[PDB]
């Protein structure tokens, strides 16, 4: 079976639909999502037509091997989709119509930089490659783009899920390929960050500062290097979850930052005891006093920075 | 082959059941499971009906390619079902009586907020599309609904399996969809939790108010801190087995609340010590007399008006 | 293709053997294994008889596709098995002799009370279901059930791989169902548990003992829940490699009885404290010197208690 | 197509030969790994013989379909073989020249007594069973049995990858089968395990022996205490990448028997603080000068006599 | 389908072009990568050479089956290549010009001597099997080599793709094999490495320098034997990210000194204390005042002349 021949010059026009069942597995680290959706083609062959008073039926049903199909690819998929056709619909004039459904891994890279306060736009690139005979361009059928209302994704919210009709054709190892572009728009539920790392996190900081209120050296080091230890854990954590970013994140900032607050409580606490055992209790109450006040603002203050910078 | 002709205008009803085999991995994080059951099919095509008496037989037995066969397809499945067709009969009138034993991940969300003494509500949808010449309806057979005595789901008890007999009918893609849910009714078997989980944080927890029965600073740290890193790594192994939900869980606000506790022991600990070292223990020891009291009441009360909030 | 005619109205019996050659993979937390085997049928068609001495030939080899095989399946597998036919031949008198080679992944429920000391029956289902025309029977061939000798299942002793004879002969679906049981018998290698677990568990325990010759508050405080920690890490190490029991099993009663002597223990080392600061240290040596024999012989007792209750 | 007829009574002989491509994922746990080889055949078909001065060519090329093959198969093998025929060719006489690339995961135990000072022989056993008409002989063409040079199995060294010539001619389920042996030495590459897990354990240790040169109860039991839990981490950590093995390993004598050095470590810390509570302080001091040597001294002969005992 | 006859003597010249889609899965653990590309070939077959003006058409296209393709293949993948074809299109001069969509888990070996400051050369190997009948050598058409302005290798900067024009044409089994060595150049982000682990490790390590301005042997116990533990911690988990290497690598080798340093530093807070109750706390005031300079000093030098032998 060859393409349909052209009654003029024009190019071929497959139009397009994608129509998502199910959104699941959005997995961070390896920037991927899966999808169980619809893929509805249609363009016409002329070859295909049928009189109805001869047929005796006014639509013709046929397998996919019967006639020729246009060969749509994704260009951001680990592997070929696993598709099953529903159905394949001429109608007298020649007109196909097309309906399959599909599950694909698809590869869109996400930008880490707000998280957990994040938004992302997924993408699903549809492609066609010409053919010597004649050329093939995409089209969105805007009727037939959509989603199911149960459509859930696991800690994320999902705002829309639109495709740009316009299609981006280019050569490519001369031969006109017709991309398009379904975007997925979502947004990341941060709900579950602040009871389970923000918040502990914060009390494990507000712990170490409990030392700047003890004149105890062997229990501030205790205190002080306990609570480092947690913020290790809490650090390892959070990075495990998260893949390497050649950019610093939100939260990556704010792990770090206070890595250098724990080093300073630690100078603070053994500049304390260094003024103890050297007779000068009065030096060492100033600047555990100043501590006290100090480390709170400068805190507060970093913070403001850094959501302003970030957001 | 093309879909049977209607006697009038009627839609084809085609009767289903599903028959569970076997139930296994029920993943908390991803919200799936795997099922192992039969899949049994039922409509009236007139065009294979006969005559017992002339056909000298009272059933035939045909290959799937041989008859036409509704396209059944699942709703909420992550890639189409492994099916093997079990048997196809028609009886003298033309009713044919299709099984097929299939296996597919299931996608079926929960609801963690009494984890885990939670109660579920698994779901598997049955679908059909209507083709061009005539609509297709689904039904349920009663009688080909159930389950094997056999079937467990490793840490949950299974209550029922039932099907909503009156389906889903609705439009998509100018074309009569037919819906029908399946529900699997199940309940975790909360009892490892107890000795495993719970009792271990809780005594980890009265471990720490031991330090209102110490005037010693440095132990008392040590007490309420080492016990503090003992409830982060509980934490992070409840929340590691659970996915990150847009809600408060009860075991989420009983660990948070438990932080908080932490929190104040490390406060009432320090205002001690500086009362101690102020030469005012008089005073210490009532905040410390009151903390002995006050720290299980507190809890108690706490615990009571969380577990009426959640139940 | 259709079924053996009956000669009167008897069943179909088709002899069965299963002849394991690898078995792998025995997963605890899923409680399934898998197994490579070949698989044995044989019954008898009279349509497939022959003279020997018109046909010259002793013995007839058939493809799968030419003949009639009946539907033989696995019931607690997870997908249907990877099957290659070996060999079928056809003897003078019609009597069939099948051979595949198979692989799978079996469901089989594992017993945890005694782990791991435990022992367990692994099943491998084997079904047939009853044609409209007549009714299909399993047989087992003893002659042809079997194991290789180099058959290991790493961390298990193999005893027997033997079959439960009589056929559990039920309806399902209104057709006849003919089910087969074969049980592999294995014991669990509790070698490594000793010098890993078990061992480690009791020494740091031991250890927490050492406070009751310590009259140092801090160094007591630090002994019992430095070793608490590293339990909780026992607990952690030995819960993560079992699934989630409704019932309490040997080791799972012996850490969380664990849990209790450290309980214990720090409200010992907390009592002898108080007395101390109230200046009563005979009364705190009393108590000190008690603790010294009571938590051995209760810890002994407490175990032979288990032992006795769980073998 | 049936078999080749003898000329005689003679078996037919199926020269192999397999030619490693790639070696990779060598999994300990699984005792399993995966391999990428040409596996190449050799028999004798009179019934394809030709005369080359009549047909012009010296060699004909066949489809599999095409020609009688014999059923080769992997015995130690999770599933069937993924193969790709490259080649079948037939020279004048009829001597059939098969060659096929495949990729299988082969289960092969491994012997961890040494371990990370182990060498293992891996394994490769080749199968046929004879058919009726003629029984089936294996032999090796050592000109066709080889790896390629750049054949890498990471952590590990590939010594020789040899043959053993003579088959294992053996009844099973009442026919003959052949098989073959394909040996894969290999010794692991120890050099990682020394700064990784050796010296930092070795280490801690030591860090444990500094409390014989310190009188502080308090500071003692930190050193000994921290430094077992540190020990317990590398326990963990190497436990968790080896199976359970029924018999003691080198590294699990050495894991273990150091738990006796923290064990008698914690007694000398409780002894030496007993005495000086009791004022005997020069009693204790006795005590404590010994163990200065003798810790080392029996570290030092325990390990002589271990490494004695496994290499 | 035999392969096209020579002219002459000479080999048939296939002409190859690798043009990446997707880079993604780069496992170092592992060392493999996974890719999703296209593959184009040509060469010429007379025999299918036609004359534009009678035919009526310029370019004839074909189905694989129809004609002969040479059998590429790939060396370092797992498993056969999961292949496509886009298009096969012949000229009238009989040139035939192939295209197919593959993807493969490529096995390239990584050098981890400068890691997370390294630059890997990947590889993907094309190879063909010479024929009886004639011999077949790869070529490189540089036209159809390439990649698209989006592959994104998550971690990693993609520097080139280009392939060693010249192929290594060897003897194997007899017959002349033909690779072809397509080279993707990439080298590793390391800027998160910086504030993860990097950073963090370093804060730990002066951390425990702090114990050189304190008196308190207990405190200085608990300083250098917690912040030893912190950075056990962050030697497994770097080296769970990674192979076991039989050489050292630039993290290892930093990871390893720095356990001396930790080691060193315990044997001077213990000679500090053992010096202070001999009553000689001059000469430790020396010792303690020397480390506060020789640390760093050694520290500082020690890292000049790592990176030195590096880099
Ligand atoms: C009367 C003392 C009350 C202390 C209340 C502390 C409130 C902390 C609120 C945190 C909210 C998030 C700077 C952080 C250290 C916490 C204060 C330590 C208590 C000092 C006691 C001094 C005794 C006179
Ligand atoms: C430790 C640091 C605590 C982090 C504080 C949240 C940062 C923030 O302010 O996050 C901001 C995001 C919302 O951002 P958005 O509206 O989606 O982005 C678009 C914004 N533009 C268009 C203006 C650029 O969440 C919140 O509403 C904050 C709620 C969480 C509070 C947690 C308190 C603990
Ligand atoms: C004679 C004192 C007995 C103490 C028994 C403790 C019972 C705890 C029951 C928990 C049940 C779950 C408040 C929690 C701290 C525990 C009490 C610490 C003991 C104080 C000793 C004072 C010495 C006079
Ligand atoms: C510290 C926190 C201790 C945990 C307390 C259990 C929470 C609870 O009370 O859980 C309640 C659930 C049962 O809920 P249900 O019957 O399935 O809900 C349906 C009820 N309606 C429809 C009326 C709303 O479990 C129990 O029977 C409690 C047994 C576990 C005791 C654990 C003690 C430790
Ligand atoms: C003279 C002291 C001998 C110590 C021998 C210890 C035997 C341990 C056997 C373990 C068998 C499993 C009860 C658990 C703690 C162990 C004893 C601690 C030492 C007490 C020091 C007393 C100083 C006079
Ligand atoms: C902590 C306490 C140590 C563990 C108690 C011993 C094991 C057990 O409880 O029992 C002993 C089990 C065997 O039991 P079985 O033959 O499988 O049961 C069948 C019994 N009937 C038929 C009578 C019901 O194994 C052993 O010989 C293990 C010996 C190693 C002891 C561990 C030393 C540390
Ligand atoms: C002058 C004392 C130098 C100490 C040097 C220690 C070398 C350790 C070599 C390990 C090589 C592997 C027994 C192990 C404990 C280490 C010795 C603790 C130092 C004691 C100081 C006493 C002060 C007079
Ligand atoms: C503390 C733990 C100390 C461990 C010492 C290694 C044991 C050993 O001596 O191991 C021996 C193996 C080599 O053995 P093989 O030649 O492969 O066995 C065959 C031997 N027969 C045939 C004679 C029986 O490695 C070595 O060359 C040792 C180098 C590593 C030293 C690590 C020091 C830290
Ligand atoms: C006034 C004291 C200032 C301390 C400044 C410390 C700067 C650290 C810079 C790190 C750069 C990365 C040697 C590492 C230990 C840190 C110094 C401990 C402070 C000693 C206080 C003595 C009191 C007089
Ligand atoms: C602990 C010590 C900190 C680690 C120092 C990094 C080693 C280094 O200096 O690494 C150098 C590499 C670049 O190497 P390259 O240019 O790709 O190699 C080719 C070099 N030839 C061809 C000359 C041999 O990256 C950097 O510039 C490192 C910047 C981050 C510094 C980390 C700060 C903390
Ligand atoms: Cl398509
Ligand atoms: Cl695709
Ligand atoms: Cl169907
Ligand atoms: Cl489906
Ligand atoms: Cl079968
Ligand atoms: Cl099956
Ligand atoms: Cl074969
Ligand atoms: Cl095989
Ligand atoms: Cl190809
Ligand atoms: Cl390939
Ligand atoms: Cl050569
Ligand atoms: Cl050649
Ligand atoms: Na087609
Ligand atoms: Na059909
Ligand atoms: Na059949
Ligand atoms: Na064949
Ligand atoms: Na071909
Ligand atoms: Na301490």
């Amino acid at each position: 079976v060859s393409p349909p021949p052209p009654i003029a010059d024009e190019p071929l026009t497959v139009n397009t639909g994608i129509y998502l069942i199910e959104c699941y597995s959005l997995d961070d680290k390896a920037e991927t999502f899966k999808v169980n959706a619809f893929l509805s083609l249609s363009w016409k062959d002329r070859r295909l037509a049928f009189d109805p008073v001869r047929s005796g039926v006014r639509v013709k049903t046929y397998e996919p091997e019967a006639i020729w199909i246009p060969e749509i690819r994704f260009v951001n998929v680990e592997n070929a989709r696993d598709a099953d056709v529903v159905d394949i619909s001429v109608s007298p004039d020649g007109t196909v119509q097309y309906l399959e459904r599909f599950s694909a891994r698809v590869l869109s890279p996400l930008d880490f930089r707000r998280y957990p306060f994040d938004s992302q736009t997924l993408h699903i690139y549809l492609i066609v490659r010409s053919v010597d005979t004649r050329n093939i361009v995409l089209a969105v059928d805007l009727e037939k783009v959509g989603k199911n209302d149960d459509v859930f994704l696991t800690g994320w919210d999902i705002e829309s899920f639109t495709a740009v009709v316009k299609p981006a054709n280019f050569a490519l190892e001369d031969r006109l390929e017709s991309k398009l572009d379904y975007q997925l728009r979502i947004s990341r539920q941060y709900f579950s960050y602040i009871p389970n790392i923000i918040l502990p996190m914060l009390f494990i900081l507000f712990i170490s500062w409990t030392a700047f209120w003890s004149t105890s050296y062997e229990a501030n080091v205790t205190l002080v290097v306990s609570t480092l230890i947690a913020h290790i854990a809490f650090n390892i954590l959070v990075e495990t979850n998260l893949p390497k970013t050649p950019y610093m994140t939100y939260t990556g900032a704010i792990i770090f930052m206070i890595y250098l607050f724990y080093f300073v409580a630690v100078i603070e606490v053994t500049v304390q005891h260094y003024l103890k055992v050297e007779s000068q209790p009065a030096r060492a109450a100033s600047i555990t006093r100043a501590s006290r006040i100090a480390f709170p603002v400068v805190f507060l203050l970093a913070n403001i920075i850094l959501a302003f910078l970030f957001f």
